[PDB]
């Protein structure tokens, strides 16, 4: 039998989840999925509203698995688990396992450097460099049978607005789609969309292959996925729980924990470096597990020829803290019912809980805000770390991992979403490590909160950095980083942001017996209920600020490179933003947009986020269930 929870936040949980899943409210689709937001004009990360991403699914199962947690009813999260295998991991006829099997572990693919400017690509590939070895992959087929990877690709253009369909097709639903392909300087602005299974029947005379990737020849018909690590790791602590508070009520979601161990599996890829190369000695190829560094990378890509069979594997030398989930972590090597059929998972998934709590540590600045990570890959092309560089097993220091534009580690987000973990660990095991990470986090986080007297708040927005953490060795530990420092630029209030913040600092209260997290986590989910509420669940009206760049972005087009869209926008050198997405006027927010732009003003929206509305429901069920009194 589940124990009491606090009746008035149980009731704003509900609330909350029957406002995101009314039809009426329009945060799912026709086919059940939920979109990054109800409103379309949105460009931040994906770069349409109605687009989907493994992000926005692994909240959808989160939420889901609370309701059952109140409810009694698990069917929600069961379909949750069941729209995700169908629409975002690719099935058999979007990874053909007459490609798949042709993988050579030996050989997982083909070195190509990553440049810092847009306009360097495509990025030649080099048959000569160095490439090391692939030890997990005959782990995995020989205990699921298939040469196919059980992860979800991270983003999904859910009613095809963008026109590619499914495998070329122009007119089906979902499709497959990505955007980022060139590089830290890339930012949501300057992509160039184009299909996950490309053809050629767009875009180019080679389909958008060759904007990206130059190879010998002539370029192949193929498909390729990239998985967004996070979101993965997400999915494997939502389903924990589910299976608890299922268990706790004589209920069981059986089936849904067996697809979360399986993605837990292969989730492994992302602790590999990008071409398999030594970790510490990035010039030499790998021999097995020399090339893994035990995190969660920024992601693991794989893909393959359509009209021929070959394949090919990458995973990421690039890591930022705030994709770490050492509560995943642990739930895969400890729990017996979430163990991974292949030889070798629950004992790797041990080995990354000790190295995330590590990196997590090597990265607390002296004030208590974790900075942002390390790579294998100095500049994307396993250049010399220059002399002066902290280095973490060998990786040297990254200050925004991956992104420049805008810096990764800028953004507030990263904080609460990665602590929220450490927080469900420590609640759960009491681990010392994480202990001493949260009481010095949350010690500067409560001293950044601030609430005004009409009952609205503002907490951290944009956020910099001076310095670098001391070399980390492991016999030695933290020394406290006395030159590692966080500044606050400036504070704003995002709703998501402060409901994981809310969540975060429940979860450490509710071990450590900490007042001050207590009740910051209750001010701030009572100010958002109480001043924040509308009929779709909670928001307020935010500037954005990059918006401009709607109009003045120039994207790069490779010199003599023409080709079109599916509507017919013409791609080709001088293209806007909005040149390569026309279908944007049509947006009823559009002529707004554009008359604030026209006047010199910042253009301001009232947003809606899935992440966020399920992000302050769950947050409320975690009080009402840690504080029933
Ligand atoms: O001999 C057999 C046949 O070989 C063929 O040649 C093949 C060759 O074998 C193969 O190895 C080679 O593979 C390369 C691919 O062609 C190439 O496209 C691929 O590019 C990677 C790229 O290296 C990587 O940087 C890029 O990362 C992006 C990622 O795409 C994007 O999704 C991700 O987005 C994240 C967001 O940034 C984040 O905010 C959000 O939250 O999550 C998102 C998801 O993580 O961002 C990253 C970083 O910016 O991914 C692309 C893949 O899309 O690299 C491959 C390895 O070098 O292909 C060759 C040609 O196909 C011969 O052609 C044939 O004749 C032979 O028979
Ligand atoms: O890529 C990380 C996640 O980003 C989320 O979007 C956030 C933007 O990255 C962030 O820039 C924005 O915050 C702005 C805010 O909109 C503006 O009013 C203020 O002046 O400046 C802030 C800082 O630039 O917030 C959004 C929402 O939290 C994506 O929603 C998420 O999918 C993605 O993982
Ligand atoms: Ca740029």
């Amino acid at each position: 039998a589940s124990s009491p929870a606090n009746k008035v936040y149980q009731d704003r949980f509900e609330s909350m989840y029957s406002k995101i899943k009314d039809p009426a409210n329009g945060y799912f689709s026709e086919q059940g999925i939920p979109y990054h937001s109800i409103e379309t004009l949105m460009v931040e990360a994906p770069d349409y509203g109605h687009v989907t991403t493994s992000q926005a699914m692994s909240y959808y199962m989160w939420l889901e698995a609370m309701h059952g947690r109140f409810s009694g009813d698990f069917t929600g999260f069961d379909k949750s688990w069941s729209v995700t295998e169908q629409y975002l991991i690719p099935t058999e006829k979007d990874q053909p396992n007459t490609s798949m099997s042709r993988y050579d572990a030996n050989k997982p693919a083909t070195y190509a450097p990553e440049f810092q400017d847009p306009s360097k690509y495509p990025s030649p590939l080099d048959t000569s460099q160095p490439v090391g070895r692939d030890p997990i992959n005959s782990q995995l087929t020989s205990a699921y049978g298939t040469s196919m990877l059980y992860g979800m690709h991270w983003i999904l253009d859910v009613d095809n607005w963008y026109g590619f369909g499914a495998r070329a097709d122009g007119t089906s639903k979902p499709s497959y789609i990505n955007t980022f392909q060139r590089g830290e300087q890339e930012s949501t602005w300057e992509t160039i969309p184009q299909p996950c299974w490309d053809e050629h029947k767009f875009g180019g005379q080679y389909g958008f292959l060759d904007l990206f990737t130059k190879d010998t020849g002539t370029p192949a018909k193929q498909f390729k996925y990239t998985n967004a690590p996070d979101a993965d790791a997400r999915a494997v602590q939502a389903t924990y729980w589910a299976d608890q508070w299922a268990k706790e009520q004589g209920k069981s979601v059986s089936t849904s924990v067996g697809k979360a161990t399986k993605m837990g599996d292969y989730l492994r890829y992302s602790f590999f470096d990008k071409y398999f190369r030594k970790i510490g000695q990035p010039s030499q190829a790998g021999t097995g597990y020399d090339a893994a560094h035990y995190l969660l990378s920024w992601y693991y890509a794989w893909g393959g020829g359509i009209d021929s069979t070959w394949s090919w594997i990458i995973g990421s030398s690039h890591n930022h803290f705030g994709y770490q989930n050492p509560f995943a972590a642990w739930v895969l090597s400890t729990d017996a019912n979430f163990k991974p059929k292949s030889s070798n998972g629950a004992s790797d998934w041990a080995k990354s809980l000790d190295r995330q709590l590590e990196f997590y540590q090597w990265l607390q600045s002296a004030e208590g805000a974790i900075a942002g990570g390390a790579t294998n890959s100095w500049n994307g092309r396993y250049e010399a770390v220059p002399s002066g560089t902290s280095t973490f097993y060998g990786m040297g220091y990254v200050e925004n991992p991956v992104y420049a534009d805008p810096g990764s580690n800028t953004w507030f987000g990263m904080q609460v979403w990665s602590m929220q973990r450490v927080a469900e660990l420590y609640y759960k095991t009491g681990d010392a490590r994480a202990k001493k990470l949260l009481d010095k986090w949350a010690k500067w986080i409560n001293g950044e909160i601030k609430f005004n007297a009409d009952g609205t708040f503002q907490i951290p927005s944009t956020i910099d950095w001076e310095g670098q953490p001391d070399t980390w060795n492991p016999t030695q530990g933290y020394t406290g980083n006395a030159n590692l420092h966080v500044k606050v630029v400036n504070y704003g209030t995002d709703l998501g942001c402060a409901s994981s913040l809310a969540n975060t600092l429940t979860y450490y209260a509710a071990k450590s017996g900490d007042e001050t997290s207590r009740q910051n986590a209750q001010k701030l989910l009572d100010a958002m209920w109480n001043n924040y509420s509308d009929s779709k669940g909670i928001s307020t009206v935010e500037q954005r600020g990059d918006y401009h760049r709607f109009l003045d972005q120039e994207v790069f087009v490779p010199a003599g490179w023409t080709g079109k869209m599916p509507n017919g926008d013409v791609i080709k050198s001088g293209v806007k933003f909005i040149d390569i997405r026309s279908k944007y006027k049509q947006d009823p927010e559009w002529q707004t947009m554009v008359a604030a732009l026209q006047a010199g003003q910042v253009p301001t929206q009232r947003l809606h986020r899935f992440w966020a509305q399920s992000e302050f429901a769950v947050a409320n069920g975690v009080y009402a269930i840690l504080f029933p009194d």
